């Protein structure tokens, strides 16, 4: 279970991260890592 690239990851934790592959949780949203 991931989220899309520019999607939201409010419950960002070390180790389970709502981003896909490819992706980072900063400022508050998802991006391109």
């Amino acid at each position: 279970d991931c989220g899309h690239l520019h999607d939201p990851c409010p419950n960002d934790r070390p180790g389970h991260r709502t981003c896909c592959i490819g992706l980072q949780c900063r400022y508050g949203k998802c991006l391109v890592r």
